[PDB]
């Protein structure tokens, strides 16, 4: 698909250079309306121009435009662009037949996108869930817009636990040097480690013992811990599979021997400060510092994230690094990255490092999402109940209409984890977010349930009409698209602003405004099928007498972006009702 912005970006561009040909670089300014009054996009170069008048110049722009095919009309009100509708109608004929993607660019960027990130044998709680579910999306908005995309899960598996957690193993199971034991639930198997912890004295000496051991390197000490890890991989597994989440695995364990280099750097270029033998560091416009070795000689989270960035500036080469991570982490992010920034590992104009925040998520009172009480709701505990209530709704009363293989599973996994992934992404990320299975649930309004239906029903009107795969993609070669109609052109117009709303994304990193296009696009399609007749039929027989084959295909352009916003967002479709 084009993108229009950069379309009349160019057509601009053209008519000021042909205007005004000693400005070689002149501000191209186009943005969609501002409606309120008539325009489709303005182009506010006019202002740009008279400082490096307005009205004058603006006019003179506006009479050098040069021969063009997707500007109707133009007013000065700023520059008012109206769109031409055998343009719209063309590029309708075009993303069916050849499909919908965004315009390439000359390179593929290496981006890495930072999420997920539970630690190991630890409760992984809905802080957890938000970034896995922004990290995805983000992660599929890159790749369908051609970057090369490294989706790293750096999960927490190094930390103090391990101690324990290898010494409980080491009673429970003796012999796992030699056969693989049956651990089994892993969160039992922590808090088990952690009550003897608690309650006796030689096990508390043994599980420091265990991480010296651990940080050496002893082979059946490591072999523990791999084992340990092995089981956690299962069970995250279980987990991404379920939100259809894709992520490279790379720990806290893989920066380990990088951490003595960064703190010899750190003090070889004078940024180290002694305090109660810690070294700390003082990062520029941030009062409080980066502590990177405590007292007893121990590294620090601020030393392992130090370590990463510079791995994945250095060894990666990454032209972009996202950081989706809860907004009580931004002053440590933001502080990182203005260490890396000091020490010169990357300059911020030519590398894009990013912190992707997102609030707190809130119970329907509006204070903090808690079980009853006080410990941490888990993920297996959301994603099951809504499993549940999904179900329940089915059973009123898909019961023999649908096989089980396409209820049972099919539906019921559309809409929960559908409905949990939209609700979340349909609010701006940085705002506190209230979970609520009503709400999210609710068959109307601007909810998964609702725009399933709405896709499956979309879907449908070709279908029920008896017309064919094929019928259709012979129809989009050989058929005008007409776009008469009020809401024929409300709707041409609204399915090309897919790529613009993408491009703005690939910016700011706010998914909201696509389920907000794609709402919009669900609303314009339902005025336009509520006022535009695509099957005509005898009042009293009810007879098919004509099928209006262009309207057949305004339903399949809108299916055809509408699946495209899905996949961004991870909502997976179910048409068997």
């Amino acid at each position: 698909m084009i993108n229009i912005i950069s379309r009349l970006q160019e057509v601009f561009g053209h008519a000021i250079k042909a205007a005004y040909p000693d400005l070689e670089n002149p501000p191209l300014l186009v943005t969609p309306s501002q409606q309120a009054k008539f325009g489709d996009y303005q182009c506010n170069s006019a202002m740009g121009i008279s400082q490096m008048n307005p009205r004058e110049i603006a006019e003179n722009i506006t009479k050098h435009l040069p021969d063009n095919e997707c500007i109707e009309k133009v007013e000065i009100a700023f520059i008012n662009v109206h769109l031409r509708k055998d343009f719209v109608s063309e590029q309708l004929t075009s993303l069916l037949v050849n499909g919908v993607q965004l315009p390439a660019l000359g390179e593929n960027k290496k981006v890495i996108v930072d999420f997920s990130s539970p630690n190991i044998a630890k409760e992984m709680h809905v802080g957890h869930l938000r970034s896995t579910i922004i990290g995805e999306s983000i992660s599929r908005l890159f790749e369908f817009a051609g970057y090369d995309v490294l989706r790293l899960n750096h999960v927490g598996d190094w930390g103090t636990q391990f101690g324990m957690l290898i010494a409980h193993l080491q009673d429970k199971f003796p012999d796992y040097l030699t056969v693989s034991p049956p651990i089994g639930d892993l969160q039992v198997f922590y808090k088990e480690s952690k009550k003897r912890f608690d309650t006796e004295e030689e096990f508390k000496k043994r599980a420091y013992q265990c991480v010296v051991l651990l940080q050496g390197k002893n082979p059946d000490i490591t072999k523990a811990w791999k084992l340990i890890c092995d089981v956690s991989r299962q069970e995250l597994n279980k987990i991404y599979d379920a939100l259809d989440v894709s992520l490279i695995e790379r720990g806290e364990s893989f920066y380990q021997d990088r951490m003595n280099d960064i703190v010899k750097e750190f003090e070889d270029r004078g940024f180290v400060q002694v305090d109660d033998g810690r070294k700390i560091v003082f990062v520029p416009g941030c009062s409080i510092p980066l502590t990177i070795v405590k007292s007893d000689g121990g590294y620090t989270y601020d030393t392992s994230d130090l370590a990463a960035i510079k791995q994945r500036l250095f060894e990666e080469k990454a032209d972009m690094i996202i950081y989706v991570v809860d907004n009580g982490q931004s002053v440590h992010f933001q502080t990182i990255f203005a260490a890396a920034q000091m020490i010169g590992w990357y300059d911020p104009k030519v590398t894009r490092v990013f912190h992707a925040g997102f609030g707190v998520v809130l119970g329907e009172d509006k204070k903090k999402f808690k079980t009853r009480s006080g410990e941490t709701v888990r993920l297996m505990d959301l994603l099951g109940e809504g499993l549940k209530r999904s179900m329940d709704k089915l059973k009123e009363k898909e019961r023999d209409k649908v096989l089980t293989a396409e209820e049972l599973n099919a539906a019921q996994t559309s809409v929960a984890y559908g409905c949990i992934k939209y609700a979340d992404l349909s609010h701006n990320r940085l705002n506190d977010y209230i979970f609520s299975f009503d709400k999210m649930l609710d068959d109307r309004g601007n909810t998964a349930a609702y725009l399933l239906y709405a896709f499956t029903r979309i879907r449908s009107i070709a279908r029920l009409a008896n017309i064919d795969e094929e019928m259709l993609q012979k129809a989009a070669r050989e058929t005008k698209i007409l776009l008469d109609h009020e809401k024929e052109w409300k709707l041409g117009r609204c399915i090309l602003r897919f790529p613009e709303i993408l491009q703005k994304i690939l910016d700011d990193l706010f998914l909201h405004t696509l389920c907000d296009y794609i709402y919009e696009l669900a609303t314009a399609f339902t005025e336009f099928y509520d006022s535009c007749y695509c099957v005509e039929k005898d009042r009293q027989t009810g007879k098919i007498l004509k099928v209006n084959m262009w309207r057949m295909l305004l339903c399949e352009a809108v299916a055809a972006v509408m699946a495209k916003g899905f996949d961004i967002l991870g909502i997976k479709p179910v048409q068997r009702m």
